């Protein structure tokens, strides 16, 4: 018993966090082998061709633990840094770089200068923003995925928008969302609720025993998906009923069932009662992650 | 900005897991210098449960009944003793991945890291807090026996809990590392039940004074109260007393956002009154008090926004 946000053992991770400095600006870096991965503002009309085009191998400290790395040569790839240095990391993990979609969660490890700080679960937006919690000097800091005993990066750390929630790109530097690494004026667009999520987290209550919500009604993917649109929520798929078909075997209850019970949630609301200790409908569990979690799967 | 539920990473406590066998009960054991740690109910069988002789049941056993193993490497028992609900396997290697380590026992309010594991294998890491009747609201299944709850401050790791059973609500309960319980519970199968759960005050202003940081002020009033007349409201809404501690803790966060203990215990006051009203405090529609004054101090900083 027991329904609690929980993140991936980050130990895999901790062996490859790095203290990247160029200058006066100091973030965090992913040592692989021997490469360090780290943001490219790392070296700030910012054109980042003419920036490292400038810049020695010298001019990158990179620290691991109390031990300085020798830069031997670098890269750059879309918004990430490619430091290629003298020693292969010894913890270095079986990793993948992987790009996640919208609605997928991952574990984030929160870094500041090189040392591992805490470690928090979340998922990437519908607008690709993070809702994260950052500070200055967190840049760098990366989200990843334990497949089996394989790690997968999914995510680091560039910036923060206005309104708090974080922007990033995937390992290959690649953004997540409309964002561009530099002082600008930049907006998250309109964020919208994972309806697949919110649905995996009723099921989850179903589990846990709270049935509160549950009635005798069905309903069609048309007309859900007409509700859904007016309460901000993102469209339910055919591919999102399937992928919630493990769920709907364990408790009996059919998607298009459950769906009803979300509809009726959204018109009438919660009504002073609450589904596992939360006033209000979370969407940062995705299916896979109930079923892990309501399962017992281990690293 | 932002403020999240946070653990510690767990990297340096993962190198500790190993999984510990006696006869066919199979849970986890924390292995730190040539020690494993495990709950004593390992030596036990789901029938001795009610009312058994822990005393009786380890004098029967020999070092060679414990199978325990460290990934895919059998470690040798050498001798064996009990302390309290814990029982201490002397083993023949020492952990080269022991970390400076502190056993600490906490009190209510106080937050941990958990790393639920299941046959010596770490699953998940999540945050949580001892419960003013002294359960966890932890996520548990079967064979979680043995996991383990700390923080880790500066590069030493202090563990605080070792999980050992689930009550019937759902609710968790376990030991400090030394075997004495938190709470009225016993390793016993018989009829147990959590207290009255009451709400971490101390928690939920720290938790307020972080919401003034991250810049929401909606909450905010321009009332003040004294320390008994809070404390009588609050007993209504099954709130833990505010002490002059609690008070004198607040201290620093009080002073970074300019808003008086007591004053915003008038507008926790009011939002116990009034309700939340379709407004979120830091994405949460419900007060939360999992969070003390040291985990906000320690995730925000000096600037308020
Ligand atoms: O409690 C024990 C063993 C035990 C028993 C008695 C005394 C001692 Cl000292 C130790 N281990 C568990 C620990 N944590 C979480 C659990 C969750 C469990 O199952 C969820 C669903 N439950 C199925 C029966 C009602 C609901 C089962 C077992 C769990
Ligand atoms: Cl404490």
């Amino acid at each position: 018993s027991g329904f609690r946000k929980m993140a991936f053992p980050s130990g895999k991770v901790e062996g490859c966090m790095v203290q990247v400095t160029c200058g006066t600006t100091t973030l965090n870096g992913l040592w692989l082998d021997d490469v360090v991965y780290c943001p490219r503002h790392v070296i700030c009309n910012p054109n980042y061709e003419d920036l490292l085009i400038r810049k020695s191998n010298h001019n990158f400290l990179v620290q691991a633990g109390n031990v300085q790395l020798r830069v031997i040569g670098h890269s750059m790839q879309n918004c990430v840094l490619k430091l290629k240095v003298d020693t292969a990391n010894p913890k270095t993990p079986k990793y993948k770089f992987v790009r996640i979609q919208p609605g997928q969660t991952f574990s984030v490890l929160a870094c500041y200068n090189g040392s591992p700080s805490g470690v928090y679960q979340c998922a990437m937006r519908p607008n690709f923003t993070i809702k994260g919690s950052f500070l200055n000097g967190s840049c760098g800091s990366v989200g990843f995925n334990i497949d089996y005993d394989c790690v997968s990066f999914c995510y680091m750390h560039h910036m923060e928008l206005p309104t708090g929630v974080h922007a990033g790109t995937d390992l290959e530097g690649n953004f997540y969302g409309p964002f561009v690494d530099r002082q600008t004026a930049q907006a998250a667009g309109t964020d919208t609720t994972i309806t697949v999520n919110v649905l995996a987290w009723l099921y989850a209550a179903v589990i846990n025993g709270d049935r509160w919500f549950l009635n005798r009604f069905t309903t069609t993917l048309n007309d859900f998906n007409l509700v859904a649109m007016k309460y901000n929520y993102e469209p339910l798929t055919q591919d999102h009923v399937d992928i919630l078909g493990p769920l709907s075997a364990q408790t009996g209850i059919a998607v298009l069932d459950m769906c009803a019970s979300l509809k009726e949630l959204l018109q009438n609301g919660m009504n002073g009662r609450t589904i596992l200790g939360s006033a209000l409908l979370e969407d940062e569990f995705t299916p896979f992650d109930v079923v892990r979690q309501c399962s017992g799967v281990t690293f």
